[PDB]
């Protein structure tokens, strides 16, 4: 085993720690909130607030980054890059999760890992200067994951329903990226078996979804009406929201596949959200 170091242990950091420390790791998780101390205990790590004292890599063999950017880039680099690229040769693995929003928009086409990046927006473009100030960073066993739209226990859409206030935005043509956390969790796991010193992986389910499907199903599961549709050139969407509408892409997720031996135990979003709704692993 060895000592994973979680900068932002958030949502999918967790999953993975609860599955990683009763196999003997050690998991060291940061948060910058106070009140999420609690909560990253329970996930099997020691919790430390950052900013606040620097975190200390004495011992660790893992790196794992779940802190989104800015429009300087990568956070962890800013304040302990100089530490990191030192320490490169101690870890065994680094990995960096980053975002399907890199590529920008493909009108529907399909894209991989080779693809070239061309985001439309600033989110997606801080998340490509993150990644290549992580790739810059010599002789670092680093590792990039492009998560879809996660999902999950406690992050699903059946809390979402019941109380109004829900609508189905069209925008013909348009899909969605999705993963499910288990999923992520098997990828990070499957990586840190299988080290490749500067690889990136999509990590995504096989099935591009209109969002207004998955809406739609989980409305169709709860035995609730189809909740209305709006189009979306009427739907009078602040930015933000509308900025999601602005690329639409499909992305391969063979490598993690052949490369990493990784097996979907969510493979769509229909065996997802059944799954979901019974709180049940199948």
């Amino acid at each position: 085993t060895g000592t994973l170091l979680s900068f932002g242990h958030g949502y999918t950091a967790r999953v993975l720690s609860r599955a990683l420390a009763p196999q003997g790791w050690r998991i060291i998780g940061t948060s910058r909130n106070p009140d999420q101390m609690e909560a990253i205990r329970a996930s099997g790590a020691e919790p430390l607030l950052w900013p606040g004292e620097e975190p200390s890599l004495d011992g660790v063999t893992h790196l794992l980054i779940s802190t989104a950017p800015d429009s300087g880039g990568d956070p962890v680099l800013a304040a302990l890059g100089d530490q990191i690229a030192a320490r490169a040769a101690q870890f065994r693995w680094v990995g960096y999760l980053s975002t399907t929003a890199v590529y920008g928009d493909h009108d529907g086409a399909w894209v991989d890992e080779t693809t070239p990046l061309t985001p439309t927006a600033a989110r997606g473009r801080w998340r490509v200067m993150a990644e290549q100030q992580w790739q810059a960073v010599p002789n670092l066993p680093l590792h990039v994951f492009r998560l879809a739209g996660i999902y999950g226990p406690g992050r699903g859409p059946f809390s979402k329903l019941g109380k109004g206030g829900i609508r189905r935005i069209i925008k013909p043509g348009q899909v969605f990226s999705r993963i499910h956390v288990e999923d992520i969790a098997q990828v990070l796991a499957a990586s840190m078996a299988r080290p490749d010193p500067g690889a990136v992986y999509n990590v995504c389910d096989d099935e591009p979804v209109p969002p207004q499907d998955v809406i739609a199903y989980a409305a169709e599961l709860q035995g609730l009406p189809l909740p209305p549709a709006v189009d979306f050139d009427k739907a009078d969407l602040t930015p933000m929201a509308r900025s999601f509408y602005s690329e639409n892409k499909r992305v391969r997720n063979d490598r993690i596949k052949e490369e990493l031996g990784v097996r979907l135990k969510y493979p769509n979003y229909r065996v997802g959200l059944e799954a979901l709704q019974a709180d049940a692993e199948t």
